[PDB]
């Protein structure tokens, strides 16, 4: 037992990290098969980022201008193309460590692991969630761009995020691996504000189920509620509305604990209305929303 | 910017995980060079754990009784020995993926990453701290024993923990890689209670410095304090006493932020005495103590 914010083992992704340099700009790239993926702003100078015309800036770059280094060895770039906000650098060598992989575009509320990198070298791994406002709250310093977010299903790595930007508020924005930004963000040094960062209700409920499985039960009450009644309270507290699809997804946790989904909703409602009163749940003094129902099942069952 | 509970990239450790089976007991082993390290309770049945005499139980085991499997391939065991609470299984093949490594015995308050494994396969990675009562609050199910805790200094993995037990309270106990338990715990199915889980004061201060670096400054006050005055409050709140050695270790963070250590202590004192008043620091509603001063520096600088 015990319940932790857990990331996927990062080995499969560490074997894909490379350094990409274009002029004086250096960031991370993801090497899969014979293609290196990286943010297209690798071609920009600081002056370019105020209002970059990427198609125009890219005309001045040739294959030999993209310096790709995997560990201590240089890769030969034999092609380059821009797909949305990512550059795809075709190299002459397939990455021998390429895992089975997929590119997926996640939904708000979904979680993933990030392998934060600098100069193509991994520094750490942490668990994130795509916020309902399409930002992520990461830990990214200058040079971390090109670090990726991913999930793993046994031996298949599903890449879902590539880091591109930090908003003036310190929150993060990036793209899927086809180069499309999550949310309305653009790769330009222009002040872009995030929308409301609402709480992922279905994740909070999943985490309350993880708490009951792991021994923290003080918050369980004698009440029940309905979806409509719960949602009036969810709206008041800037929580995402709960749907029947979310109830369905929580079914396995409901079954395992014997606590009906709407009863857990009534516990959540009282926690929202009364607070924690100085108490903690799974060592947290706030309601955690960055564990999905699948994450709780995975951790509580021991999937490898 | 942004500050996250971050684990070390786990690739170097994933390459060392193996499965060890003895009779009907299966757990994880750590394969480094030609030795596989695992908890000695792999030799026990459930009946043995009530009061095991390990030297006696081990006499009945031969090299061929320890089944060691690295991925899908079996390793040949050519020797076995017990060192404290770990078994060392000499195998005929050096692990080709053995990283540069060391075995270290950490101090309470120190943090490390855990690669939780089942059947020699990695399931996830999270960050822990050795509590002042010599327990860790992990996420370990049956079969996770033998999973290890570690730190990494560029290319050197320092192994510090091997998981052995879960106390009846749901907290965890284990050994260093020489098989010595942290704290007074023994590998036996006997109720053993943990001492006071005090808060690691120097880590809380480091995390408050990380908060000021990352923009969360509301808690900074107009006060200062002394070590002795601070420690009267630390004692009242079950915080570890702060020493001059801890002040010295926080020097770089003090220098970077321009906030004297004792001034940060006065902010901590007011937070202890008044609470957070519904506010958060780095997204937490409680004072986080599982980041060391070195962790804050590492994360805030981008060490790979
Ligand atoms: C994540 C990372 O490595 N950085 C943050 C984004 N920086 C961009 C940039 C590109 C080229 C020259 C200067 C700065 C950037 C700036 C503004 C908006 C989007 C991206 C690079 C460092
Ligand atoms: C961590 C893990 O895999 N487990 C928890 C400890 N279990 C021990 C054990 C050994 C052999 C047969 C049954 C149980 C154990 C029990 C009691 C005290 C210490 C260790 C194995 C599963």
């Amino acid at each position: 037992s015990g319940f932790r914010k857990m990331a996927f083992p990062s080995g499969k992704v560490e074997g894909c990290m490379v350094q990409v340099t274009c002029g004086t700009t250096t960031l991370n790239g993801l090497w899969l098969d014979d293609v290196v993926y990286c943010p297209r702003h690798v071609i920009c100078t600081s002056e370019d980022m105020l209002n970059p015309n990427y198609e125009d800036l890219l005309i001045r770059k040739s294959n030999h201008n993209f310096l790709v280094q995997a560990g201590n060895v240089q890769l030969r770039v034999i092609g380059h193309s821009m797909q949305n906000c990512v550059l795809k650098l075709k190299v002459d060598t397939a990455n021998p460590k390429t895992p089975k992989y997929k590119f997926v575009r996640i939904q708000p509320g979904q979680t993933f692991s990030v392998l934060a990198c600098y100069n193509g070298s991994p520094s750490g791994v942490y668990q994130c969630a795509m916020r309902p406002n399409f930002t992520i709250k990461g830990s990214f310093l200058n040079g971390s761009c090109g670090s990726v977010g991913f999930n793993i299903d046994y031996d298949c790595v599903s890449f879902c995020y590539m880091h591109h930007m930090e908003l003036p508020t310190g929150v993060h924005a990036g793209t899927d691996l086809e180069g499309n930004f999550y949310g309305p963000f653009v790769d330009r040094q222009t002040a872009q504000a995030a929308g409301t960062d609402t709480t992922i209700t279905v994740n909070v409920l999943a985490w309350l189920y993880a708490a009951v499985i792991n021994g923290d039960r003080w918050f369980l009450n004698r009440f029940t509620t309905t979806l409509n009644d719960f949602n009036l309270v969810a709206m008041k507290y800037n929580y995402e509305p709960l749907t029947q699809d979310h109830v369905d997804i929580l079914g396995p946790l409901s079954a395992q604990t014997g606590i009906a989904v709407l009863d857990m909703c009534a516990s959540l409602k009282e926690l929202l209305q009364n607070g924690m009163n100085g108490r903690t749940i799974l060592g947290s003094a706030l309601l955690e929303d960055e564990f999905t129902p699948f994450d709780v099942v995975r951790q509580c069952s021991g999937v490898t």
